[PDB]
């Protein structure tokens, strides 16, 4: 209907204007904890999913903490409004952490997707201000905004002509307003398909990207490749 | 493993390796109304633990009519060139309860992981589940089986049938250079597909009437009958890890 989505776009403006892009007393020495959340849902059964949560230790990258929750849907998946979808479980998952192993809530989140990289307000950023917690985007796909003047064709170009001068990173900026949006980036070796980094909460972009690369082994970081794990065999576990 | 099992399987393959019927006789690719497949897939926190799938499929509308899975015990660990001692029982307990159940959809003929004439002693899997079962079977490999004894090694074979491909070709003999006998095609009939698949005779079939069986049920690189086994056997393992 178009009536959700136009309280959807009015709760994109809301909370525009409460994402914290700076760092302030965060840095990356405060680092000691990464968090991932994911959620994998079931093609046989259209309103039953899986979330998943987990602490990896930083810089280590080894897991310390793990929990899976079946999970009842109540919003379909459109583009530029995942956040509404998946804001649910991330709260309901925070609050099991919080609870059952308060010591090992991490310094900051990776989310899938986007965070200032969206109405500036992606789902990285909206379920970091919703739930008061330090959250990075990283983006598997590149979104496309002709609003901002981004489209996919020409950043992959200059990523691979960024990649013939020999870069790994680069600025996504919107031709509007000229802000840099994402980075392009590429940390994992044998690997030429870039993540997109954006800021998500009480986080900046440079600040992000270092963290990201910190977690980099392989394309996908640790923290994100664990939950997108745990997620998908507990899902197949109930079917 | 011990020398005397790998012994005894010797003498069980010599036995059964003039056995195998490789010639079609009254058979033919019009008989053929149904293919069967099977798989078996293990689980890897589980020494003992697998689950066997056997399917039925319609041809060559390749539509899946059967599937039946089963909890396995192993007894027996994998090693090359004996594959056949570790599924053949979970086969012919599925053959078994195929035709207690639904008879009428016996399948002429089975595609079956890995090779059957393409082996060390001439008696492949598909071949020795083939004999042990009185069953029409065909040895289908994901990936090329070497037996320096008769020359076969990998990069070579690659190389010729990479050459083969630049010519336009889809099927290349595999020749043992000692006995001078085919032992399996490398084939090649799924769109957008460069890695060949190796089909060789399993039982009561020859090798060319194989190759066109394999060709009706090729829809992407790997045949329908051991794609969908292989997915519903993977599909009810991790229901139990
Ligand atoms: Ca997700
Ligand atoms: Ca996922
Ligand atoms: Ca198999
Ligand atoms: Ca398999």
């Amino acid at each position: 209907t178009d009536e959700q989505i136009a309280e959807w776009n009015s709760k994109q403006e809301e909370l525009r204007d409460k994402i914290i892009r700076s760092d302030g007393d965060f840095s990356l020495s405060k680092v000691k904890y990464v968090g991932g959340f994911d959620v994998s849902y079931s093609k046989i059964n259209h309103e039953l999913a899986v979330s998943c949560m987990v602490v990896l230790s930083y810089p280590e990258m080894k897991q310390v903490y793990m929990n899976t929750t079946k999970v009842k849907l109540s919003c379909p998946y459109k583009s530029s409004y995942l956040a509404f979808r998946e804001i649910e479980p991330f709260q309901q998952e925070l609050q099991l952490l919080k609870a059952k192993k308060p010591n090992l809530e991490p310094q900051v989140f990776l989310l899938d997707g986007n965070g200032f990289f969206h109405r500036r307000c992606g789902a990285a950023s909206h379920l970091g201000v919703l739930s008061n917690t330090r959250t990075i985007g990283v983006a598997k796909s590149l979104i496309e905004i002709p609003e901002d003047g981004v489209k996919k064709t020409e950043v992959i170009s200059q990523f691979k002509r960024l990649r013939k001068t020999g870069g790994n990173e680069l600025d996504i900026i919107s031709t509007e307003k000229n802000e840099v949006l994402a980075k392009a980036v590429l940390y994992a070796p044998k690997v030429e398909k870039p993540i997109f980094v954006s800021a998500g909460h009480k986080c900046s972009l440079e600040t992000a990207a270092k963290i990201v690369k910190g977690c980099t082994k392989t394309r996908i970081p640790e923290p994100i490749k664990m939950a997108d794990k745990w997620s998908r065999k507990e899902l197949k576990k109930i079917e």
